[PDB]
């Protein structure tokens, strides 16, 4: 219930919120069916709409029109935004001369310079070049200020994950808005677009930007506009609330605009319709620097031009239907569209099997354009499973393709035709779905272009903008520090927790009851004081070209020396956490020679009770084994024997080792000779319990049968060269380049659908597929990475953030 019948007099876009059931007055009053009974009269007065004319300049203030004209205006603080260019003979803002904002100019009385969000919904990066001869003001913005080439949304592409991750600095699970429809399970409720239960504040975790700035003393704008309000007047809202005295004016704005997307849902991305809402967006942009301009404040505000997502061509007759699949589609329920999750229509159903159902949706048809994941399984780079509004089975869909459960979800009568011609919501390394950041003001670099980055990193720019300690995010704070002139951040590397064993040889082999051979009995002054060497770390510069990495959590591990590769041993996992070595451009591959094929040497600087054992994998009729330094790479015959090592070792399915080896023989030496050397951390990832973060001791679900030794979910490599690749990476100077990967260690290759052919035809698609960051692999270890390079930290930060994509141009 609401009185409806108190007055908004004096109240119109008050920025408190009064409660039940007295009536509001505030940007989102109609979305509550609350506004008081006066509210369009006084608030949205519409009356001579939005622009000064000749014959207005200087008349006598009406209270009844839109906006005003008379000499009053400037004072009053609503003078419509084109007022000093009719009336006075100003320019428009877009027709100035860009100058270098240096330092804030601010009114007196402004405390810091304020931050005004402009966000706009499914714009899709290509627009800032496609759209530029129609988007003037956005283009000044653009040009002038600091931009990405694009900015990668969170998966899903949807509008309120990312939204709220642009508020938070929170991927979609952690923040729990994982779509823009779900079941909570716990809650038992649903959260949709239409309707009330999406007010309710159990939907939304974290602390948006907002909430950070009110608990910090920091005045926010209400971000949210309900649809209806025109964007004219959202903009001279907006420039009413920054003319308040100083202890009443916020400090934070943000603008939405329902456009681009609205237009790009119905004509598809690029529609020839596309124009007109693209020039209609730059129009407000450009009413909204005119107004700032009239303020003496667009050398004073930072503004940030900012979309969710992008759009693709999607159409209906591209559906995949679920029933051509499944024998039981009754008896599921899926969230369709450009993703697909599944779960059972009923609780009281036994028969419900998802093991069943994966299987029916895996590789049925020859050109399928969705793949079954249950949600473990889907890329890490994602983060898309720790929560439970997410269902456990999931479908990442093709682009430019929807599923759906049956035909007649997607037609309807008479006709059975469908208007639509774009969608949102796929992968978000996909191009179509890349948006668009500019950031434009006094604490923005000057006509600077800056590396694509993810939406998940502006929360805590947002917060030094404002002078705000972030809440804890996912961002990685520092990483883009790049983009500011001044408020940049400077973190200090995290302290190393655990310090290294360094080992001698204090075993000797028949202390070992391992169960493993090797032919190795085969038999010097000279060399052997330089194998001695090797053992002491005399190589390590040039297998270790960034520092060891640097263990974050308390655990026992060892520093092992090699000839060609160094490594942290675990002896809590009986494995190592990191395996670190350099394959030159001029490295030969080598095979594995036959009298070494199951050769397993002790490692008589660790312990038996430290060590895995062949017996166990013998045992194991599931598991293998592999290597995490490989045996191919051999700088020499005799170096070759470090490489068979036990503490080399790592468990590994059959299947996987088919992934592995390829891996290991093929495409390192590819990439050797592309990047003029590598340098390769490889590992081993345990998250039995999907959060993204290394697992203890105590979560581990799967040992090799009748041993300790755990089975990793994931393996990681990380693999860096120099920028400049005419500079070999072991000898540069200047910024580094990486590429990682968190490969799934799975049984089995039924996420490849083409496994049955040769690795070089999907080996490295299925890589692409589970590319990563350094940061996602830091989670995932509790490892600290690139400790010791000649880089600015902030420079680290960033390549520690970067994600090497695989989408073209
Ligand atoms: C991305 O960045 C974020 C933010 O930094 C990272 O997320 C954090 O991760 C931490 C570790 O997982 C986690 O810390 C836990 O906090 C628990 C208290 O949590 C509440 O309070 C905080 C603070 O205000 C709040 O943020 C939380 O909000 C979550 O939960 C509500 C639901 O109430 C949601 O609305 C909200 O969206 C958010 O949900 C997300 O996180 C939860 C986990 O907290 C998930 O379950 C959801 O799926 C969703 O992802 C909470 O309201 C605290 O209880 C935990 O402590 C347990 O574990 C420690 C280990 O140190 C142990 O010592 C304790 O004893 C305790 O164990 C006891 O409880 C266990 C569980 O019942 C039980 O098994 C034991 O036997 C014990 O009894 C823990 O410290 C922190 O909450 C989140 N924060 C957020 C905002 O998500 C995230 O990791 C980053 N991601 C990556 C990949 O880096
Ligand atoms: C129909 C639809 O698809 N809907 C429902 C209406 C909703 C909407 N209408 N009017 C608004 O102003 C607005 N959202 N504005 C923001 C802006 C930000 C930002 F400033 F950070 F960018 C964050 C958020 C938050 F949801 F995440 F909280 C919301 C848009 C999604
Ligand atoms: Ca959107
Ligand atoms: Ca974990
Ligand atoms: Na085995
Ligand atoms: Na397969
Ligand atoms: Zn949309």
């Amino acid at each position: 219930w609401t009185a409806t019948s108190g007055s908004c007099k004096g109240r119109c876009f008050e920025l408190q919120e009064v409660g039940p059931p007295d009536c509001r007055c505030d940007n989102l009053c109609k979305s509550y069916s609350s506004c008081c009974h006066d509210f369009d009269e006084l608030c949205l007065k519409t009356a001579r709409g939005w622009e000064c004319t000749k014959d207005r300049c200087g008349e006598v203030r009406n209270e009844e029109n839109a906006c005003h004209c008379s000499e009053d205006c400037l004072s009053r603080g609503d003078c419509c935004t084109n007022y000093q260019v009719v009336c006075k003979g100003e320019s428009h803002w877009v027709d100035d001369d860009c100058e270098e904002i240096k330092v804030p100019e601010c009114p007196a009385g402004f405390v810091r310079p304020p931050l005004i969000i402009f966000s706009v919904d499914g714009f899709r990066a290509s627009y800032m070049k496609k759209g530029s001869k129609v988007m003037p003001n956005i283009e000044k913005l653009r040009s002038c200020g600091t931009h990405a080439p694009y900015m990668r949304p969170v998966y899903p592409t949807k509008t309120f994950p990312n939204l709220y991750t642009l508020a938070t600095g929170l991927y979609p699970e952690s923040h729990g808005i994982v779509g823009n429809s779900m079941y909570d399970p716990v809650f038992d409720a649903s959260f949709h677009l239409r309707g009330r239960e999406k007010f309710n504040h159990r939907w939304w975790g974290g602390q948006p930007l907002w909430i950070t700035a009110t608990k910090q003393g920091v005045r926010a704008g209400t971000f949210f506009w309900s649809v209806s309000i025109p964007h004219e007047r959202r903009i001279l809202t907006i420039l009413q609330w920054l003319s308040l005295p100083d202890n009443e004016r916020p400090s934070v704005y943000a603008f939405y605009s329902e456009q681009p997307d609205f237009s790009g849902h119905k004509y598809g991305p690029f529609g020839p319709e596309m124009t007109n809402p693209l020039r209609e967006i730059d129009k407000t942009v450009g009413q909204l620097m005119d107004g700032l301009k009239q303020l003496r404040l667009h050398r004073c505000v930072n503004v940030i031009f900012v979309g969710d997502h992008g759009m693709e061509d999607v159409t209906c007759d591209r559906t995949e239907f679920l029933s051509n699949y499944l024998t039981n589609v009754d008896d599921i329920t899926l969230v369709p569209g450009t993703l697909g999750r599944i779960r059972a229509k009923s609780i009281n159903n036994s028969k419900y099997d998802p093991k069943t159902i994966i299987a029916a949706l895996t590789c049925k048809k020859p050109d399928q354009h969705f793949k079954p994941y249950m949600k473990q399984h889907l890329p890490k780079r994602l983060h898309y499973a720790n929560n439970r509004r997410i269902e456990d089975i999931h479908l990442l869909v093709d682009r430019r393709w929807h599923v759906a459960r049956k035909p007649l979800d997607v037609y309807k009568k008479p006709s059975g035709k469908c208007f639509f011609q774009g969608d949102h919501g796929f992968d978000n390394k996909v191009n179509s779905m890349q948006t668009v950041f500019v950031g434009y003001g006094p604490t923005f670099k000057y006509r600077t272009k800056v590396p694509p980055f993810e939406n998940i990193e502006l929360y805590n720019v947002m917060c030094d903008l404002l002078g705000l300690k972030p809440a804890p995010n996912n961002g990685t704070h520092g990483s883009l520090n790049h983009l500011l002139r001044t408020n940049t951040f400077r973190p200090t590397m995290p302290d190393e927790v655990s310090r290294p064993n360094y080992p001698g040889i204090m075993y000797l082999q028949s202390e070992f009851d391992l169960g493993c051979t090797c032919d190795d009995k085969v038999e010097n002054k000279l060399e052997e004081l330089n194998k001695r060497l090797h053992t002491k770390g005399s190589t390590k510069e040039r297998h270790l070209l960034y520092g060891r990495p640097a263990v974050l959590y308390r655990t026992s591990y060892d520093i092992l020396y090699h000839t060609d590769f160094e490594s942290g041993y675990s002896e809590i996992f009986l494995m190592p956490l990191w395996t670190s070595y350099t394959i030159s451009k001029q490295a030969e591959v080598s095979s594995i020679p036959e009298h070494l094929t199951n050769c397993v040497r002790p490692d008589v600087r660790v312990s038996p009770g430290f060590s895995q054992n062949c017996l166990a994998y013998k045992n194991d009729k599931q598991m293998s084994y592999g290597f995490l330094f490989p045996p191919y790479l051999s700088s020499s015959p005799e170096a070759k024997y470090d490489a068979f090592l036990v503490t080399n070792m790592v468990p590994m399915y059959p299947a996987f080792k088919r992934v592995w080896a390829y891996f290991q023989r093929v495409l390192v030496k590819k990439y050797a000779s592309e990047r003029n050397g590598v340098n390769v951390i490889s590992g081993p990832i345990f998250d039995y319990n999907y959060d993204g973060l290394r697992d203890t001791e105590d979560e581990i679900k799967q040992y090799v049968e009748g041993s300790s030794i755990p089975v990793p979910t994931h393996y990681y490599s990380i693999i860096t060269s120099c920028l400049d690749f005419t500079q070999p990476a072991d000898k540069c100077d200047g910024p580094l380049s990486v590429s990682s990967f968190i490969l799934p260690h799975r049984p089995d290759n039924d996420e490849s659908c083409n496994s049955s052919e040769d690795e070089s035809k999907w080996v490295e698609e299925l890589m692409k597929m589970h590319t990563a960051r350094v940061r996602d692999i830091e989670h995932l270890t509790g490892l600290d990475f690139y400790r010791k390079t000649s880089r600015s930290y902030s420079e680290i930060l960033t390549l520690k953030t970067y994600l090497h994509t695989y989408e073209s141009e």
